[PDB]
């Protein structure tokens, strides 16, 4: 993996990301305590994922820029903008975990659940967002793509927040209503909440850093990447339930949490009224036998089969989209991602 | 008041602020529900203050720009950037109210306390922030000061978030510790949490909109405005306790809430160890006789007197700062504000 390789240089750079964000203690003694706190927030919430989103910025930059324009300072900025994507994701996660009342994240006590943090985690999350724009000013203010990157991050923020709204309206935890759980609505949530920031944002960042600022180029890439994003989340939802937990790295609570998961959406498109009721009974309760009872119903409606067929059709559709819309980017940009997620 | 006058045209523009932020329903049917929710958030959280911060943008614009360059579209943008300041403040308030566990804001149930909102208010607050940048793109993307305004709003956000951090570290509600309640520390909290966004931001916005982008100009104005901000909050703290409630428009809970208020800071600079204890006893409890007991101790240390002297010294200092640092802005820019707050 072009990823496996650059992962070292990416995580080492984090040390510097922090040094700089905390350098204004030398500036202003007054605010030191606050900066100490900011250090703690970064160290706890930005480390511990697989850094797929961040690395994608660096990998795409290497693939998009003639090697002659890849000097030490250019790579410094690719590293930094990748970290900016991870910090956006960290901001969303800290805040999503408060709102969902989640207990663990990346197999670790969620930040807001730590002794002496609680709802202070809201300000903490706001700082994480701020840090994106601090890094962009510190590393990219002199660059011709500076404004392009600010607009991208801000738009990405807005698209995600919109998705979060739509989700919260659709799945009030403590309110088992399946009538709002439709394909149209599932697709929209994924597009706004996950797909823009996870697939479009990091590639679009690399494109601007490479002098590829054209609206048609970005539209074309967007068409490919939002569809990759759709498949990714659908696979996320399949494997929450049917995923081997030692393989995935997690055990799925989507059923207990009354999620608008691809699985229930398909289940509802297929059920007879008898079956609608068994689900209406069991979907969104914590009881292990009322959760075995949905899994069994999913199984009896051969949804693992429905998924395998969707995974085949989806693979064909992505490859056609890459043929049509990749040019004049190296198809490798897209193919590298398509291989991480169809793995 | 140059304020009393333009207040009409400001509040009427809000209707349009909303129309535009909700116009992408025509764009995207999919996200309609979310946009409905966004409308509700704006209507509830942006309306109902005195719009001092927003109006200051409009008033300062009129005073700074030769009347020949004040066309219909220029005033549209002044209105919009004023609303952007109010939306920043609304974002901070919705989030601060969750973190403080406050029950009412502008004599109204805090948003997060409304049936069916709760911690969803966190995403709501994020949308309010987003809306700033949407409005700036929609009204100012073609203008030469566009980037200047994005950087200002983002920096203002960061300064405020830092202040919030410092405050939360200093005043853990449920932790009566008075040793961290020092003048140095009180001053820092005010500067970062209140003064930048409330005094510097709206004037600095008007300055950029007027082609006044120079670093020395902005430094000079900042020197005046951060000191106005310091006095404002000190008066806020005095009147929380000694303010006539029918005059102010609020009854003060600073004592119950273990706030780092100017009052306790002065109280601590003055108390004998006997008095340190009576306070250490009574500061931060909800009991009306352990709150009468602090008020009485403040009184016995003649703090209303200490304030009156501070208000005189502060007035002299601001007027000297305006003589020195106003040029080449119309001193009226500063004097109009100085009169709203020394009222
Ligand atoms: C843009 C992009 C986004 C995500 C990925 C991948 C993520 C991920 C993963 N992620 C874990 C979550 C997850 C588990 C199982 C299935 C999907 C996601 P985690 O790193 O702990 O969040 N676990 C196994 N494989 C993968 S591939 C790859 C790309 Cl190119
Ligand atoms: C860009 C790209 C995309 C996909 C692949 C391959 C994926 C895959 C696979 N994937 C399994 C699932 C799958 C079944 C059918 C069609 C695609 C994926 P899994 O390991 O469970 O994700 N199982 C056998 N063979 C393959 S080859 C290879 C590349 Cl170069
Ligand atoms: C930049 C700036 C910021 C604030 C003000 C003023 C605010 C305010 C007020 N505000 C109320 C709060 C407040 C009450 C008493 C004393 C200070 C503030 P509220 O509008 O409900 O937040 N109540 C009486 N007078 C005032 S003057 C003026 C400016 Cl020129
Ligand atoms: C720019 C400017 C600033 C201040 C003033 C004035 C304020 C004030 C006052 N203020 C009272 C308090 C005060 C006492 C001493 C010095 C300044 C303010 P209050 O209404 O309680 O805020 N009480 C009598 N007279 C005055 S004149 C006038 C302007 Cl043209």
């Amino acid at each position: 993996d072009v990823y496996a390789q650059e992962k070292q240089d990416f995580v080492q750079h984090f040390s510097q990301i922090v040094r700089v964000l905390t350098e204004d203690e030398m500036g202003h003694p007054e605010i030191g305590d606050a900066i100490a706190r900011l250090k703690e927030v970064l160290e706890y919430n930005a480390i511990g994922g697989k850094y797929n989103r961040g690395l994608t910025v660096v990998v795409a930059f290497r693939e998009l820029v003639e090697p002659r324009k890849q000097d030490a300072d250019s790579l410094q900025r690719a590293w930094t903008v990748g970290w900016c994507v991870e910090l956006l994701q960290a901001f969303f996660l800290v805040a999503d975990d408060i709102m969902d009342s989640s207990l663990t994240r990346r197999g670790q006590i969620c930040w807001y659940q730590k002794p002496g943090v609680g709802l202070d985690a809201i300000n903490d999350a706001n700082l994480l967002e701020a840090c994106i724009y601090r890094l962009l000013k510190l590393y990219c203010r002199e660059q011709p793509y500076y404004l392009n990157l600010i607009e991208l991050f801000l738009q990405s923020s807005y698209q995600t927040e919109i998705g979060q709204t739509l989700d919260l309206l659709t799945a009030p935890q403590g309110n088992v209503d399946l009538v709002r759980f439709t394909e149209k609505r599932y697709k929209s949530i994924v597009k706004y909440k996950t797909a823009f920031y996870s697939f479009y944002l990091p590639i679009a960042a690399a494109m601007y850093m490479a002098g590829i600022d054209g609206e048609k180029e970005h539209a074309n890439a967007k068409k490919i990447l939002l569809e990759m994003g759709e498949f990714f989340q659908i696979q996320d939802d399949y494997l929450d339930l049917f995923g081997d937990p030692s393989v995935t790295g997690k055990i799925g609570t989507d059923i207990q949490d009354n999620k608008c998961s691809w699985l229930v959406v398909q289940c509802l498109q297929r059920a007879t009224p008898e079956q609608y009721q068994i689900l209406k009974e069991n979907y969104g309760q914590k009881e292990a036998e009322k959760v075995a009872r949905v899994k069994a119903l999913y199984e009896e409606l051969d949804l693992p089969a429905v998924f395998l067929q969707y995974e085949e059709d989806s693979y064909s559709h992505i490859m056609a989209l890459i043929e049509q819309y990749a040019a004049p980017l190296p198809p490798a940009v897209f193919l590298g991602l398509a291989r991480k997620i169809y793995k």
